[PDB]
DNA sequence: TGTCCCTTCGCGTCTCT
DNA sequence: AGAGACGCGAAGGGACA
DNA sequence: TGTCCCTTCGCGTCT
DNA sequence: GAGACGCGAAGGGACA
């Protein structure tokens, strides 16, 4: 109770009583809250756990941790208890939407601003509630909402943006800055020898915001002339968060990396056109000679690994783990590169290192299969999900390990496996598909929505044959099923 | 003081006489055509070049030679084609068909030389494809349109927000240079002062006379929307055609005359005006409605329907002339005459029914109803003549019933579908095992020809993107959405995989 | 007049759902 | 299949040399 | 310092 | 294979 106990002691005391219901927090969730919301947020969570989880709020422990774990966490926790009922009962927002709004730094501010501005933004011929929630669901959500309120009319009338484009620009961290900068720089950027309005909107909408736009304004002429890049390549580099950083890094490193038998400008653009393109470029500069000597990789492979987001993390992890993977696990350098060459390459590699024994011994997969699974984006998720669901998919649903590996071996493998698990019985028992056909559908990128679109059109239809529908689902997934509505209708 | 043109006419007739012989064998129509547009010098150039064009290494058909010759400067275009056709086909990768297409307009020489000179910079420095460059070149003033596209493509995309496709669409009309410069000047005025989207502006600009239509929408939009009570959408719709300027001015004149004196709505007036020759259709309605509706004759709504299409004026006058004979001597109802008249080329279809209804019925065993159905689409004349031509071979050689032939014929582009079925049915059925019924079903839709061609393309040079579909699935798709469905499916597979 | 360019009208075909 | 979009050719005027 | 806001980076999924 | 989209984590400046 009431004392001047020190910070850590205060924390561990609050944590002590937070081990059981309604909210049993672990060390992980505790640390998570501490790192952003602080001991303040931990104390808030303690103080309010019963009200937060009880009626009529009924928030889960996960939702509570999600709100608590940001700067101003206590403020957001206090504010949602007030405003969730209001926003839900008076404005028809879902609790999920309200929690989404609250789960950012300064969430209190965003929630209060949605309360105030939702009635003025969502009048006739205005924004949809969904658009308002999207805009509010970022740090500085209040600033973004007030700025859309202000500049929506001039951006649409004077510059001819659609409301949808204005929302796209606004729906990022620093959205207020992106909107004001678009409004200022459109005229200057969109002249002969500049960018198209479409390109400026892309830059403003992809997360690099104000910084990326100002840096393009500044560096376009020299990057396009002295550095020989096309405007399109400059826009590609700028069209990520931290675009400014990547652009300045390309300006600095182009005359380094593009020397005799170095990289091409196109290779440099490729490396830089990812989140953290700066880190990826600098790491290529630093590690290309050593990965090629020590670990036997080629410059082409190094560029391949660098050419995704998490480039730096993947390159450093290859440098660190290629030996053990090759020796303690008998993989080849080409296999390690294949696992590394995706978003999350680092995670994929560490998960292969951790999980390859249990999967090959206890589950009887081949290292080749494990590598196949790991060699996509989200590879870590796919590995862990195969570990989790292999036995239930094979035992209860009658699949072969080969089929499970097939479902797992694309981007979104986790989602595909979980969806197959959900929907295999209804597709087979109610609509007469085979497990082979379900597996066929699931075994592509976009497997999950392909399966959901097919169970949708099969449960209540608007016609091609079922086999034709399965064939379309395999060929182009959900988009194929939707694009055939745009005809038969 | 003899007529000055006497010697010229005489020379013309001498050479023209000589051209009926090998290796060209021009008929009277072709010769007349060439004289009328290319002139005596064009006829003479055809004579002098006959051997160089016919066989040699060009292998132009006589129809192609006639198409190049029959324009202002046709002599020049003939010289330039024999010079640049090989250059453009092997240095730039164009087909001879594309080269002839570029050649076949006034100032064809200019267009060919400008394509030779600018195709590289337009494809490399500007990102255009050769198809797009050929499309821009393939109109009168094509040289001007190409140079203007080069000059203005960046400022139209960057300063004004157009896509390259939009710029190409604007440029790909006679007077394209004029339309491009006008869009440059007027897009901000039309968009910001009047609330038009750039899409509406491109739509107005993308016709022959684009510049005239844009300047006229600028001038008349305020008067038409405030006073006459038209919406901007309706004004854009009127403007969005060749002779847009003439249509808009005529709508301003005749809107209140038509509404007050005949009880038309503004929407009906807009519909009449929103065709090529909208002006003509309006003036003819004002003139002819009382006559046609006379003695409880046609109803006003019927007159409006006839006028609400392309060649409105021609259709109205032809109906005035031919309703009696068609109804009396041929036994059509006036309802059927109206249906036949209510399409682009209504006049042509009416005349062709008058001529071919007795033959198609007696010689080919069709009903008048079948003849009317064939006639009652755009290009009805072409479909009727094609049915006359191909009914015997489609039935006797390919096993189709007359009912099937009629169904193929009874859509827009029916001539095309019929000719393409005649051409492709043997390979579709014998070589790939489609049934005649499946071929007939694919062809019995608007766009039947390209749907059939898409299908044959996929069966003879399989694209991996479509291999997951069986022949029957390909058929169902082709029936549902024609070539566009097939093409859209390819893209879907590319993204998804 | 020969040649180039532009506008208007009539007519024919395909696409979009 | 109803409405809109796409697109070819004939034919006349301006312009100039 | 905690709260707010903006920027940058890593990662996962779908087209 | 590349590119678009969007979630969450972290770092740091302003500020009262
Ligand atoms: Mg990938
Ligand atoms: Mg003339």
């Amino acid at each position: 109770q009431w004392s001047g106990a020190r910070a850590l002691e205060a924390l561990l005391t609050v944590a002590g009583e937070l081990r059981g219901p309604p909210l049993q927090l672990d060390t992980g969730q505790l640390l998570k809250i501490a790192k952003r919301g602080g001991v303040t947020a931990v104390e808030a969570v303690h103080a309010w756990r019963n009200a937060l989880t009880g009626a009529p709020l009924n928030l889960t422990p996960e939702q509570v941790v999600a709100i608590a774990s940001h700067d101003g966490g206590k403020q957001a926790l206090e504010t949602v208890q007030r405003l969730l009922p209001v926003l839900c009962q008076a404005h028809g927002l879902t609790p999920q939407q309200v929690v989404a709004i609250a789960s950012h730094d300064g969430g209190k501010q965003a929630l209060e601003t949605v309360q105030r501005l939702l009635p003025v933004l969502c009048q006739a011929h205005g924004l949809t509630p969904e658009q308002v929630v999207a805009i509010a669901s970022h740090d500085g959500g209040k600033q973004a909402l007030e700025t859309v309120q202000a500049l929506l009319p001039v951006l649409c009338q004077a510059h001819g943006l659609t409301p949808e484009q204005v929302v796209a620009i606004a729906s990022n961290g620093g959205g207020k800055q992106a909107l004001e900068t678009v409004q200022r720089l459109l005229p200057v950027l969109c002249q002969a020898h500049g960018l198209t309005p479409q390109q400026v909107v892309a830059i403003a909408s992809n997360g690099g915001g104000k910084q990326a736009l100002e840096t393009v304004q500044r560096l376009l002429p020299v990057l396009c002339q002295a550095h020989g890049l096309t405007p399109q390549q400059v826009v590609a580099i700028a069209s990520n968060g931290g675009g400014k950083q990547a652009l300045e890094t390309v300006q600095r490193l182009l005359p380094v990396l593009c020397q005799a038998h170095g990289l091409t400008p196109q290779q440099v653009v490729a490396i830089a056109s990812n989140n953290g393109g700066k880190q990826a470029l600098e790491t290529v500069q630093r590690l290309l000679p050593v990965l090629c000597q020590a670990h036997g990789l080629t410059p082409q492979q190094v560029v391949a690994i660098a050419s995704n987001g998490g480039g730096k993390q993947a390159l450093e992890t290859v440098q660190r783990l290629l030996p053990v993977l090759c020796q303690a696990h008998g993989l080849t350098p080409q296999q390690v590169v294949a696992i590394a060459s995706n978003n999350g390459g680092k995670q994929a590699l560490e998960t292969v290192q951790r999980l390859l024994p249990v999967l090959c011994q206890a589950h009887g997969l081949t290292p080749e299969q494990v590598v196949a699974i790991a060699s996509n984006g989200g590879g870590k998720q796919a590995l862990e999900t195969v570990q989790r669901l292999l036995p239930v998919l094979c035992q209860a649903h009658g699949l072969t390990p080969e089929q499970v590996v097939a479902i797992a071996s694309h981007d979104g493998g986790k989602q595909a496996l979980e969806t197959v698990q959900r929907l295999l019985p209804v597709l087979c028992q109610a609509h007469g598909l085979t497990p082979q056909q379900v597996v066929a559908i699931a075994s592509n990128g976009g497997g999950r929505p392909a399966l959901e679109s097919i169970v949708a059109q099969l449960s209540r239809p608007d016609a091609l044959t079922n086999d034709h529908l399965v064939a379309l689902a395999c060929l182009g997934g959900r988009p194929a099923l939707d694009a055939v509505k745009k005809l038969e209708h």
